[PDB]
């Protein structure tokens, strides 16, 4: 048996209104959408994210974390992994792969379903993976994707003593081809054939009855929304008040936290995941439907079975209070930290941050006041990233 | 029973003489004793790690029936050679390759740790599947981009090695669980990392493997060659630490267990990810595999990630890798002249990172593709034609 032992999200400190921020650029399902601090990047959010996760564990039980793998598009640098830089903050033994994975919004899937092989080949009982997924998106201006774009990272300890998700072993169906609009409708191709690979490997698989919850790759709320009901009504041919209904009973958990968040890519069908386990009723083992895309393309669907202890060990992260603690931004706020965070550059060898560019930010959160300390970047020397932790007073 | 059915290599059409190349560079003619290097690859301008990528693996795919080509489930390009921050070299290398569409793709990065990251990756992936007879293939491909008037730049190639990864291992078969890891951020400094990694993984493999020694465990060596006098310098600094063995019996180990792994990179350079794997092949090519023997592989990418496992090999791996005919491709790459191999460089520099619209001369060094890429008795090859707002589309030149 092998799956998530344990998760952990850490979604940024900042939040815009999707609604204000729509109005205010003159133009989804989305809420609210996490806003990076200039100050922070794909390793500082990985770190911030697997922090807690790394630290509840024993001694003995962290000397066996032999993998770490970050999934990302937000790289920074053409050879040195995210991983390095992660280990490093952590605490975690020598005695450990570490790489990067890449395949747009897919990079976290891969990285998991690698772990999830490297657990269940080892000789040895009690391997165990951390795997994160993490992006900073850097939202480009008046574009409609802008105000679904978020920030997040999705951290997973990946063992054979998978308390919060149990992977269905085999049970995993491919659709993957090099596509460059198309957008919605390659999501939806891949949704559908890959579904169809799963059911040629899992005798019986019915998209409707197979699974009591899907969680899926979340652009956007409204693009999951499409996609179920072009897919259902493909394959099953049911009616539209059919294919509500069951958006609302196996969807509508798995969309909240990403509708708080908006898409984080990697990490997004991971904290769909999280969403369907804090937000569904979980009465006793329930299987779970994933659908894991990234665009250009690669997906994939698998399952795995949660119970009342995964509802337990997720609902002691506090995902939803963390959302909710988060510093409202104004949309001109909000522009001051997208006009910050562009001046660091892929492949700048020298630049510094200044720590208190937003003391208003800083002041509420990032150790301020009542929140948790957090890891962000001060500068790179030399190509070299490093990280302060603020709020360690 | 898993590891590699199937490797070729592709080290590009066109080589520079590495003592010719320090002597035009003005570099002090001293330090090639120190490199060991004795011809390196050079891309060309129209070449990049995906058309690197197809070149390596097309013969091994092509080989295949329709029904195994269809169990390859698996595709992973191990690069620092990326062209997008979210778009993996392995959708086009998918693209090019006919594999079904029932596939992962993606790329991994770890310096030149990517392509083994990659094979273990897939290794466990065959080796877990509750289904028979899955494939993957793993491609390391690296197109390094050389400064001039740097001491690396005559140290770096340009090369891909693609494998097949599956339960029918003819050309290795991995020892299961035999894997020691060493890793840890770090930023010259390099022979002393490469040193600590090449000792302190192989300890991670001993407390794995009761009874493992640097020395008895393994008949022959192949490891990342960055350059091979860096390997030559590790290997006595790590033999003479866990060891502590005469200095004529180091010699004489170097040129028994790793003197087969260094020749293919002395005439090749560094192609980061693919080096080992190209190390690999070379040792299977060079050494007389007289019987099963056991292969010792440490594995390295700067920054730093680093393992150390170990393979066997037999007769039949020495057939199914002289069948890809690795050495008559080597010396049938085209000499330049350092003119010619300058004006390579300025070509392929022209396409900028996260250039939009790109568009090349596929005639622009008419000497070397009347010669090679098809001219004359060379076999075709893929090239990078263009990129058009970001998609890159790629011609058989052959």
């Amino acid at each position: 048996p092998v799956g998530i032992e344990a998760i952990n999200v850490y979604c940024g400190e900042t939040y815009v209104d999707v609604p204000t921020l729509f109005a205010a650029r003159q133009l989804l399902m989305m809420a609210r959408k996490s806003v990076a601090l200039h100050c922070e990047d794909a390793v500082s959010f990985a770190v911030n994210a697997a922090k807690p996760i790394v630290d509840a564990l024993s001694e003995e039980e962290r000397g066996r974390i032999e993998l770490l793998i970050v999934g990302t598009e937000s790289g920074v640098d053409f050879g040195k992994s995210l991983a390095t830089y992660v280990h490093d903050h952590l605490g975690l033994p020598r005695s450990c792969r570490l790489f990067e994975t890449k395949q747009a919004c897919y990079s976290g899937t891969a990285a998991t379903q690698m772990a999830a092989a490297v657990v269940a080949a080892s000789p040895f009982d009690g391997a165990k993976a951390l795997v994160i997924s993490s992006d900073v998106a850097r939202p480009v201006p008046h574009t409609y994707v802008e105000p679904s774009q978020g920030a997040g990272a999705v951290a997973m300890l990946i063992s054979d003593q998978p308390v919060v998700a149990s992977f269905d072993r085999g049970a995993n169906g491919f659709h993957s081809y090099e596509v460059m609009d198309l957008s919605l409708l390659t999501y939806i191709d891949c949704l559908k054939s890959s579904f169809t690979d799963y059911a040629r490997k899992v005798e019986g698989a019915d998209l409707v009855d197979s699974f009591d919850l899907l969680a899926m790759h979340t652009p956007f709320p409204g693009m999951v929304k499409g996609a179920h009901r072009a897919v259902l009504r493909k394959l099953k041919r049911m009616s539209p008040q059919a294919v509500e209904d069951d958006f609302a009973a196996r969807l509508s958990a798995a969309v909240e936290y990403p509708r708080q968040v908006g898409n984080i890519y990697a990490g997004t069908v991971f904290l769909a995941l999280a969403s369907t386990i804090d937000n569904a009723v979980i009465d006793r083992e329930r299987r779970v439907g994933i659908f894991s895309y990234g665009s250009g393309c690669s997906s994939e669907f698998y399952s795995a079975v949660v119970t009342p202890e995964s509802q337990r060990a997720v609902r002691a992260m506090g995902i939803r209070q963390a959302l909710d603690d988060r510093y409202e931004l104004s949309v001109p706020e909000y522009d001051e930290l997208l006009t910050a965070t562009a001046e660091l550059k892929f492949g700048a060898r020298d630049f510094t941050f200044d720590l208190d560019r937003f003391p208003q930010i800083t002041k509420a959160r990032f150790g301020g006041g009542t929140s948790r300390p957090r890891l962000v970047l001060e500068a790179v020397r030399n190509y070299h990233r490093e990280y302060v932790w603020l709020g360690d007073g």
